[PDB]
């Protein structure tokens, strides 16, 4: 006998179904922080990694695998065929092309969406009833994309949206007040980074209304500047990525923050990017970023905040030109 | 008033002193990989971080910041000057050069020898009490360089040293077996990488043998080859570096896991390198790893494990090869 | 030699000295819920309990060190002397007496007061800069006794209040709304208990005002009767009292809670008891609850919420309330 | 339209199915320690609890869905009728009578025999799927009870058996070689409690066999009296029951332990009670620890210790003993 079968007694064939298992899809930066995150918060029993560069995502996947001793998360695989992503209750799309030299964002949108044509057909082949979350940019259009080619229920196709926005947002209010993030509460809606709104009526730390004790909040008669804040949340965004070349960490965190009401179904709620046709005069087919309850069944729910006339005109401007974009894209 | 006056009472204005302080030095791959775990683990209050790069320095820990609301760790700073990371309980060395072409390896580790000449005295000046934990390559070597510049005693300076290799032999030996590497049992000591010694005596799961149900354990005449365990120990790091470029989730998730030991005083053995002159046969200043007990003060004691004529000749025979390189380096 | 020094080589023989210790007086149900709440969180190196009662205080602390193994905090101590209590960061008090039958509510509280007469020099004689978190019943009173007797700052004295009494409305107000707890934020101020106070222009989802919304809420003229909400937070702990004798689990969940804030520094706010005089118009040496930012230091700052002038007069007559108790009683 | 309808839009009509759900029956004093260790280790996204005595089952949910803030296990669910276990993928039994004063344990075993007979078919009726771990004493004879009337293969059918015992034995080793139970390695097989078997050939710190530095280990000669650390896995476990009158905590804390790699298809070995026919000579249906590989598909392997003729002839004779025992049970 071989020294594992005199050391050991086997009782079952195992048929070695996962029960929660995760996928992320694009192991660049973003992707394997979303993976980290995931790993170290025991969100799954398994963690399945896709892309195309063969050799970074087989190194990317044993570096894993050699940390296993300090993780929970048993099973970590990979490949470029997505018979590895089979079972997942979350998949989560990290994948973009490369903006090159000279390429204009708008030469991107195209490239993300044909990498989104490969990719979101083979996601539904191997696991028809998972939740998808996309992460890739631009989110709100991307979002869309994967739900047309998904085919899926809405509640089951969730945008990242202004989930960073708003923690950053968060953590900006509280280095004004010098209380930490997790109590200090505001929302940015919308759209994901330059036109996301800051609804300055929701701004509170103890359920008091900032905009109540200090009325010219958030507009150009404001003596502190409160609008900087916003300006701050757009801005440093950019800030890192200039920096250092990309963001990943706050990312990968936020991800990891969305999947856990996932996973969990706690049903918490969060500023992601959903489909929100029949609200706020919306009449098409566009992702925009509203509280929404998440949970085992993706988004469930979402509150309707109420908004200002100038507030709603905002997020219906954002419809409307998301609508124009999509409009043009080639599926 | 201004709105945080209007909002907040002030009870006192006091100097925030840390209380559970870790310092991350270099901020590459490597240095933010232990960052990233550290902090997902809750084991520091404030975390530091320093670089020469000043806007990757920057970026690095504006993203981190942003990513405050799913954190615990209130602080996160950074800066070129050493000020940032007063009163430091840990302080986590990751940086190094990076290789010219046609530069010889003797040169390479001469380069990272002047780098821990700038550093190391400015750690000693703002944290003089801190415990110095290396990671930079080649790590034994620069362990020892550390100790002797810092002047610390030596139960402050340790070296990463083997704690990875023993994690990948785990891992390894865990896919062999069809159990978790936690229940698999096995280390793997002397000098980080090509020259460990896989210690088959230990090898064992529950208390069995490995060694003793199957006594060609190891050697060539093992028709089941688990000298390839070790062999794979090795080489697979080698592979990660060929297909990602570099390896750094695992040895940051190994850097924590040694921190965690340090920062709660949990007493945990570890495989990390001390200087180990006068036990195991060694007669010279050098830095191997043997399984040491870790705690708030570093390495308080060690295992003295029982080892074969071969493997004492091989420990000798690294500390030989460590001593001659040191003295060939100048200080 | 011994085994062990066969085994071990020592490299340092140190006066151990706590980092993160906590001590929890008092080993009743509230008292060993605390402690495994703060166990199985983390927060401390040290667990210290002290009671009374010699052969029930050995045999908790027994229990919880069999459990070491599944827990990272690696000493457990206990004792009725004080010397095991030294140099705590924070000091728990759950101790109290036990009604007799036919005694009167104030000579319960007098015995209480006793208890504290005794409890809390012995813990100031041992801990001098530590925290105090005063949990025993009637709290708010127990904590200005508490505050007297130690002559602390008042930053140093937090009565748990009504952090669990906050806890129970948001739980409510969840099972309502369908959403998490998490996410559903409200505030009850004031008194622990009975006449405790409903915030309810600060009740909100995603920053959205309930009241405004619904500008009967809370009051008799409401058609869905929001006001019990209020009165459950109330009633429910009566009948958890009524159907298991005592309530437990959730104290200790609030209490560790409250002790993640001062032990990371988070500067977290929660509605805990605070010396009170010259804020929200009350001109006595009471503690009431109102949102407090806790941290390294306690009660760094509170915030100053607008309250109506309904809310105003029953925080105020709860503090007249308070004051002509504490003049009754006997220091 | 309501406030709840005001506040929050509606997207699905959710199948409210549990994915990870755990059932805990019996709430006593060890069942809620099992509740509360399990709550806080984030194992399960439901949590049933089942009593007879109704008032205290629902005041001891009471108490714990008051803690739901401070916890990320969404639904809280009690009652008698097994219709709130349903679809639970573990379910643990800590049910038993109350010893009366002056009643032999012999009358304790047929009343415990009753309750299973009352409770294991209605947990098979509502989770037929389900992993059973039995934690009721004599926890041999139980989990052979639960293993009949339930019709589970064996894999599904767990008792906590020695695992409690071994954490013991190591935190005791701990304490003698100062090193944390967690690098102490040692295992206590068979019988729980009395009769168990500490299996010194395994006993270990970094894999330096204790025994082979030290070959009087264990055994009457030994001048270090090391069989007494065993001696207190027993007697500790009743000084316990006689300080504070029952044990909670560490027991709760060992079954956390279990749920956790069996929720998680952890693959870890533990020692618990296992079908042991077919090993060791054992031709009878008995139940006894040995190290198990636990998993989402219960024990799925186990590992062979080698024994010497000593440790094999204790572990056969308690298999007749339990045979002897059992076949006297009334079904
Ligand atoms: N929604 C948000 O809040 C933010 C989203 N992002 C976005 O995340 C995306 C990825 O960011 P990075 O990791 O920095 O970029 P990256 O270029 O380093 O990584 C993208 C990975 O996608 C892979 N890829 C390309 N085609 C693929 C295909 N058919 N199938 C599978 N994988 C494919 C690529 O090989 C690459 O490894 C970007 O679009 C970025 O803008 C970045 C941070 C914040
Ligand atoms: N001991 C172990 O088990 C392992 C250790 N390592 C070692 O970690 C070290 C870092 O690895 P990588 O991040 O991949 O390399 P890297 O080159 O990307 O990072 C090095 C960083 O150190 C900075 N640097 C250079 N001089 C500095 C100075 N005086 N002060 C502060 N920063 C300075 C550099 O700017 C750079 O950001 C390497 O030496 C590597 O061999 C890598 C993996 C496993
Ligand atoms: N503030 C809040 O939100 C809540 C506070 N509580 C209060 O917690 C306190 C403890 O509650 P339980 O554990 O249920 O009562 P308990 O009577 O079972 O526990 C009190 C313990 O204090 C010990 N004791 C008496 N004098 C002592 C002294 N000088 N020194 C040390 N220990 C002494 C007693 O031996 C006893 O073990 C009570 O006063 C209770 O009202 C209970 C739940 C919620
Ligand atoms: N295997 C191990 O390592 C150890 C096991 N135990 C055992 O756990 C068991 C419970 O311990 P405790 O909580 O202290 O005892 P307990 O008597 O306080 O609680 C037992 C609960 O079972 C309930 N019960 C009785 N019949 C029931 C029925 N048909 N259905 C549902 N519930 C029923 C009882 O009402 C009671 O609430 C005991 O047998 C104890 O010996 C205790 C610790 C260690
Ligand atoms: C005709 C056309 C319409 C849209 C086009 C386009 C485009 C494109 C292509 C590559 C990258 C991006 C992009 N990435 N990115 C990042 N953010 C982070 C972070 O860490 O936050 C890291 S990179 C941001 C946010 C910014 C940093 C703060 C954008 C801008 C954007 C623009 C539009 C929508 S949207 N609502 O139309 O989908 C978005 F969601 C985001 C955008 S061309
Ligand atoms: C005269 C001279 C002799 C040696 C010289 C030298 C040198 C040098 C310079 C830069 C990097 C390294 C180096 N990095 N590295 C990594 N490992 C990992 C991981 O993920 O594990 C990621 S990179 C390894 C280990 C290998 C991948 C598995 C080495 C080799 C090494 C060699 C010697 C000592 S030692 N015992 O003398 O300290 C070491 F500890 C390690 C080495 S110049
Ligand atoms: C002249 C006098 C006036 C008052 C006297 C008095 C008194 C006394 C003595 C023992 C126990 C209590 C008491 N315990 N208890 C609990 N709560 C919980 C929980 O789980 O929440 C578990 S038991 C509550 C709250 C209630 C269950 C909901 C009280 C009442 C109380 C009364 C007064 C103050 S106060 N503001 O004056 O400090 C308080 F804070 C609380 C009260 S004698
Ligand atoms: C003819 C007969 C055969 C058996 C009978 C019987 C019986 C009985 C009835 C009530 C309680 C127990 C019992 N509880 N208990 C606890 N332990 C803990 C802990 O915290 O560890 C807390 S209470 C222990 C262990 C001891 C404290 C250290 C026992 C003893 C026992 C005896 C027999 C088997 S077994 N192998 O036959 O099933 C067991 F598993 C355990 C036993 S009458």
């Amino acid at each position: 006998a071989t020294l594992k079968d005199q050391l050991i007694y086997n009782l079952l064939k195992e048929e070695q179904t996962p029960q929660n298992k995760i996928t992320v899809v694009g192991v660049g930066a973003v992707g394997m922080a979303c993976a980290i995150s995931i790993l170290m918060k025991d969100l799954a029993d398994e963690l399945a990694l896709v892309d195309v560069i063969e050799d970074k995502l087989k190194g990317e996947m044993m570096d894993l695998q050699h940390g296993s001793l300090f993780l929970r998360t048993p099973k970590i695989v990979s490949g470029k065929d997505y018979n590895v992503t089979a079972n997942s209750k979350l998949v989560i799309i990290t994948a973009g092309a490369r903006q090159q030299e000279g390429e204009s964002r708008l030469n991107l949108v195209q490239r993300n969406v044909n990498i989104f044509k490969f990719i979101i057909p083979n996601v539904v082949k191997y696991s028809p009833n998972c939740k998808l979350l996309i992460v890739s940019n631009p989110v709100d259009i991307l979002t869309y994309v994967a739900w047309k080619i998904s085919g899926f229920p809405k509640n089951r196709v969730i945008g990242s949206g202004c989930n960073l926005d708003s923690a950053r947002f968060r953590y900006l209010m509280g280095e004004r007040l010098g209380v930490h993030p997790l109590s200090c509460h505001g929302w940015v809606l919308g759209e994901h980074g330059d036109s996301s709104v800051p609804v300055w009526s929701g701004m509170n730390v103890a359920g008091v209304s900032l905009k109540t004790l200090h009325p010219d909040l958030g507009t150009d008669k404001d003596k502190e500047q409160w609008k900087e804040v916003h300006k701050q949340v757009v801005e440093s965004a950019y800030e890192v990525i200039k920096l250092k070349g990309y963001t990943s960490w706050a990312i990968g965190l936020s991800v990891a923050d969305l999947a856990e009401s996932i996973m969990k179904n706690l049903r918490r709620v969060h500023p992601v990017s959903t489909m929100i046709k029949g609200l706020y005069g919306i009449k098409d087919d566009v992702f925009l970023s509203v509280p929404c309850i998440l949970g085992q069944n993706g988004i469930s729910d979402l509150v309707k905040v109420t908004l200002t006339s100038e507030e709603e005109a905002r997020l219906k401007k954002s419809a409307d030109t998301l609508w124009g974009i999509q409009k043009e894209l080639q599926f």
